[PDB]
DNA sequence: GGGATGGTGC
DNA sequence: CGCACCATCCCT
C-alpha cells in the first residue's frame, strides 16, 4: 500500500514543473525562524522528497519557489512563506491553499491538517499530523523514511483534492472569496507577521517593577484584612476566606465551589473592605503576569520585536485571531493597563504609528442588510447611534438623553451584534428578564426593518441550512432545528449575527488588500503591522503621516459600497498608545 | 498534561 | 454579552 516516490539527493528539472503540489514542512507550532524539516513535490512527472539543506541551497529550486508563473498548491502556505522569509527566500505562485479552501467550505469542521481536509472528500490515504509527529511532550520528527512518506502523501492529497475543492467552492459562489480575498490576504499577513512590531522592553520592565511593588503592598493589606495569609490566586482558598471566615453572602455558585467572579465581588464590596483589595490585586496581577511577563516572554531578544501569528482559518465569523502574542486584547479601558500600549513603538527612528478604525461598521452593515429606513437615515446623518437609539426607545429628545440612558441604549444596540438572548440583555443591563425583553419590543417599533431581518434570516437559515455574508462566506447552522430550546435559540442568534460580524470581517480583509495595493502604487514605505477588531495599525516615516491621513481612510471607506456610508477614524503618534 | 476558573478585548 | 486568548491553581 506504500506510496511510490523518489527520495532525491539532488534537484532535477522535472521537479520544477509549471504546476505542482508543494509541501515545505515546519513542525514547530510557532513557525517564526523555525526549521523546515523536509520538502515534498508532486507534479505531472511524479512524486519527490527533498532534504531542505540541498533544496534550499539549489539556485534553480530557489528560483522556482520565487517564480510567480510556477504555480503551487499547498496547505497553510503562510506557514511555509514565513519560515522561508526568515531564511531569505521568497515564495510566490501559490494558486491554491487547501487549508483556506477547507475553511471557507465549512469553518466548523476545524480543519487543522491535510488529513482532516481530505476526509471531507472521502480521501484517507494520508495520516493526520498528530499521528506522525506525536502530541506534545512526546512530539518529535520521525526518521527520514517515515517523514518522507508522510510529506509525499500530504503532497499527493493536495494534488488530488484541488479540483474537487475548487468545484464545490464555485458551486457555493466562493471561488472568488478564496482566490481574490483569502489567498491574497494570506500573503499580506505573512508580511505583517515577519515584519513584526518593535517593543520597548525597558519600558515594560520599568512598569513591571512598579507593579511588583504595588502588588506586594496590596497582597499584604489583603492578608491583614483576612487575619491570615493564603493564596489569593487560589479561588478555592479565597472562597473559604470570603464565604466561610468572613461570612460574605453567597450570591453566585460555581461547579466546583464558590464563585469569585469580578462582577460577583463587585456586589460584595459593601460588605467588607477586603473585596476592593482583592479586586485591585487581580487587576495588578493580570497586567503583571499576562501583559508584562507574558509579553516579555515572546519578544525576540535579538530584534526586540514580537512576531504574532494570525490564524486565518479558525473563527466561525471570518474574523482573524492572533497568538504569541495575542495583540487583540491589549488593555485600553483602564488607564493603568492602557499604558502598556506605550511599549509598542515604530521599528525605525523618525517613524510613527498610524491607526485607522471603522466607526460602528457592524451597525452600518446591519442597516445595509436589513434596509431599515430609520437606521440607514441615522447613519446617513452620521448621528451618534447610541444617543439616537436612546431617543427612540425612550421617546425623548437628544437633550433628555441621560448618560445612563445612552449606556442602556448602547447595550441594546449591541445585543443583536453580540448575539445575546433576552436573558443576556438582562445580565448586562442588570435588569429583569422581562424588562430586558421589553426594551427590544420598543427597539423593534423604532427599527421595524431590523425586526424583519431577524425573522427572515432565521427562516433562511432553517430553509437553506446556513447563512451567508456580503462576500459569500458561509456558516452552517444544523442546530437551528433542534428541539432543545437553549440549543436552537443559540443557533438562531448565530444566524442573526453571522451576516453582520461576518460581513464586517469581509470588508476589513478587502480593505487590507486594497490598501496594500495602494501603498505600493504610491511608493510609500508605510506598511501594515496589525489588524485588530475593526482597525488597521501601520507604521511609517513621519514624513508620510499627512498622506496616510487622506489615503488610509479613503481606501477603507471605499472597500465596498453599502446603502449607508462607511466611516473611518484615524490617529497617529510615537507609540501605539498615542495612536489609541 | 489538562481539567475548572477568572480576565482582557469588542 | 459570544469567543478568542491567556494566566494560575491543582491533581492525574
Ligand atoms: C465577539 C466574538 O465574535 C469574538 O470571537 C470576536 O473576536 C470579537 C471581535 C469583535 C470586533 C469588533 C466588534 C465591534 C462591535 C461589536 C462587537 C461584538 C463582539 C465582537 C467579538 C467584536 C465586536
Ligand atoms: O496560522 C495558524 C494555522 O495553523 C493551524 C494548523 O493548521 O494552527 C497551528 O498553528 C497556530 C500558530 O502557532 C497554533 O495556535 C495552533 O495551535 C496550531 O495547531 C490552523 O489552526 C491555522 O489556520
Ligand atoms: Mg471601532
Amino acid at each position: 500500500a506504500k506510496m511510490a516516490f523518489t527520495l532525491a539527493d539532488r534537484v532535477t528539472e522535472e521537479m520544477l514543473a509549471d504546476k505542482a503540489a508543494l509541501v515545505v514542512e515546519v513542525v514547530e507550532e510557532n513557525y517564526h525562524d523555525a526549521p523546515i524539516v523536509g520538502i515534498a513535490v508532486v507534479n505531472e512527472h511524479g512524486r519527490f522528497f527533498l532534504r531542505p539543506e540541498t533544496a534550499l541551497a539549489d539556485p534553480q529550486f530557489v528560483a522556482w519557489l520565487g517564480d510567480e508563473t510556477k504555480k503551487k498548491s499547498m496547505f497553510d502556505s503562510k506557514r511555509a512563506a514565513v519560515a522561508l522569509k526568515w531564511k531569505g527566500i521568497e515564495l510566490c505562485g501559490v494558486s491554491f491553499d487547501l487549508l483556506l479552501a477547507a475553511y471557507l467550505l465549512d469553518p466548523a469542521q476545524g480543519v487543522d491538517d491535510v488529513a482532516a481536509a481530505a476526509k471531507m472528500k472521502q480521501y484517507e490515504a494520508v495520516r493526520p499530523d498528530e499521528a506522525v509527529y506525536g502530541k506534545g511532550a512526546k512530539r518529535a520528527v520521525p526518521d527520514e523514511p517515515v517523514l518522507a512518506e508522510h510529506l509525499v502523501r500530504k503532497a499527493a492529497a493536495i494534488w488530488e483534492l484541488e479540483r474537487p475543492f475548487l468545484d464545490e467552492l464555485r458551486r457555493n459562489e466562493q471561488d472568488r472569496l478564496l482566490v481574490e480575498l483569502e489567498q491574497p490576504l494570506s500573503s499580506i499577513l505573512a508580511e505583517m507577521e515577519f515584519a513584526g512590531v518593535k517593543v520597548d522592553t525597558k519600558r515594560l520592565e520599568q512598569m513591571g517593577k512598579e507593579l511588583a511593588e504595588q502588588l506586594g503592598t496590596v497582597e499584604q493589606r489583603i492578608y491583614e484584612l483576612a487575619g491570615q495569609e493564603f493564596n489569593i490566586n487560589s479561588p478555592k482558598q479565597l472562597g473559604v476566606i470570603l464565604f466561610e471566615k468572613l461570612q460574605l453572602p453567597v450570591l453566585k455558585k460555581t461547579k466546583t465551589g464558590y464563585s469569585t467572579s469580578a462582577d460577583v465581588l463587585e456586589k460584595l464590596a459593601p460588605y467588607h473592605e477586603i473585596v476592593e483589595n482583592i479586586l485591585h490585586y487581580r487587576q495588578l496581577g493580570k497586567l503583571q503576569s499576562t501583559y508584562i511577563e507574558g509579553l516579555l516572554k515572546v519578544v525576540r531578544p535579538d530584534t526586540k520585536k514580537v512576531h504574532t501569528i494570525f490564524n486565518q482559518a479558525l473563527t466561525q465569523t471570518g474574523r482573524l485571531s492572533s497568538t504569541e502574542p495575542n495583540l487583540q486584547n491589549i488593555p485600553i479601558r483602564l488607564e493603568e493597563g492602557r499604558k502598556i500600549r506605550q511599549a509598542f513603538v515604530p521599528s525605525e527612528s523618525d517613524w510613527l504609528i498610524f491607526a485607522a478604525d471603522y466607526s460602528q461598521i457592524e451597525l452600518r452593515v446591519l442597516a445595509h442588510i436589513a434596509e431599515d429606513d430609520n437606521l440607514m437615515e441615522a447613519f446617513r446623518r452620521d448621528l451618534d447611534i447610541h444617543t439616537k437609539t436612546a431617543m427612540d426607545i425612550f421617546q425623548v429628545s437628544e437633550d433628555e438623553v441621560t448618560p445612563n440612558m445612552r449606556r442602556q441604549a448602547k447595550a441594546v444596540n449591541f445585543g443583536i451584534v453580540y448575539g445575546i438572548s433576552d436573558y443576556g440583555l438582562a445580565q448586562n443591563l442588570n435588569i429583569s428578564r422581562k424588562e430586558a425583553a421589553e426594551f427590544i419590543e420598543r427597539y423593534f417599533e423604532s427599527f421595524p426593518g431590523v425586526k424583519r431581518y431577524m425573522e427572515n434570516i432565521v427562516q433562511e437559515a432553517k430553509q437553506k441550512g446556513y447563512v451567508t455574508t456580503l462576500l459569500h462566506r458561509r456558516r452552517y447552522l444544523p442546530d437551528i432545528t433542534s428541539r432543545n430550546f437553549n440549543v436552537r435559540s443559540f443557533a438562531e442568534r448565530m444566524a442573526m449575527n453571522t451576516p453582520i460580524q461576518g460581513s464586517a470581517a469581509d470588508i476589513i480583509k478587502k480593505a487590507m488588500i486594497d490598501l496594500n495595493a495602494r501603498l505600493k502604487e504610491e511608493r510609500l514605505q508605510a506598511h501594515l503591522l496589525l489588524q485588530v477588531h475593526d482597525e488597521l495599525i501601520l507604521e511609517a516615516p513621519k514624513e508620510e503621516m499627512e498622506r496616510l491621513c487622506r489615503l488610509v481612510p479613503e481606501v477603507m471607506e471605499q472597500a465596498v459600497t453599502l446603502r449607508v456610508p462607511l466611516k473611518v477614524d484615524y490617529h497617529y503618534g510615537s507609540t501605539w498608545y498615542d495612536a489609541k
